[PDB]
């Protein structure tokens, strides 16, 4: 019943980097993935949420890298960025990924999203990428959760678009509608900057929030990851 951590690791160019707002051109560079994503495993992390931004944006990709960094962890790995076909889906369930994220590209077709969870299930999370209420594009928040909770989604990562790469603090409001709309675990991801930001999230755990992504505040040293992992113990 802890809050998850999932720090992030994001792919462009083959480099680690964070964004602003998701928003390509905003990249700010951090090294070698894979010494990110060791770093991370070194700390205690339980989870790694990596992302392809080049397959996100449409740019190329980084399959071999992103498969490189999947199959170094010993832990458990959450793979996102462009999955958006039958052939992506398949790339990143090879690198043997504990999840995969759908997002905004699949969401486009969302007959496919309905195939894709019936037949992988628990393989797959939604991401929900939202300014307000808004998809990003995209669609009403809420009319997608019923949907999708329909369709059988197995679990939820919500981005305030709004928050994402500001070290602003996240977004719990959003995070409390999110919770009472869906029984579906959520994920949580954007704006976090402190090990307070990390505790009032872990106080939504009884609500729905299963996990935090954590980005930026990580890269930039507002705390580590150990820090991180002892705020949230119990």
């Amino acid at each position: 019943s802890r809050l998850e951590l999932l720090p992030a690791v994001d792919v462009r160019d083959g480099q680690a980097v964070r964004l602003v707002h998701g928003e390509s051109g905003t990249e700010t560079s951090y090294g070698s993935p894979l010494e990110a994503a060791l770093s991370w495993q070194r700390a205690g992390a339980e989870w790694l949420h990596l992302v392809d931004l080049d397959a996100a944006f449409g740019t190329g990709d980084n399959r071999e890298l992103v498969r490189q960094v999947t199959e170094a962890m010993d832990i458990k790995v959450e793979l996102s960025g462009g999955i958006r076909d039958d052939a992506s889906l398949a790339a990143a369930l090879a690198t043997g990924c504990t999840r995969v994220n759908l997002g905004t590209a699949a969401l486009e077709s969302p007959e496919w999203v309905a195939k894709v969870i019936a037949e992988h299930g628990d393989r797959i999370a939604v991401g929900l990428d939202v300014r307000g209420t808004t998809l990003k594009g995209g669609g009403d928040l809420y009319e997608a959760l019923e949907r999708l909770d329909k369709e059988g989604c197995a679990r939820y990562v919500v981005t305030d678009i709004a928050k994402d790469g500001t070290l602003q603090g996240p977004n719990l409001e959003l995070l409390r509608n999110v919770c009472a709309a869906t029984d579906r675990p959520v994920v949580a991801s954007g704006g976090v900057s402190s090990l307070d930001d990390l505790r009032a999230i872990a106080e939504l755990v009884p609500l729905g929030v299963e996990g935090s992504i954590v980005g930026k505040a990580l890269y930039a040293k507002a705390f580590t990851l150990e820090e991180a992992l002892e705020a949230v113990a119990q």
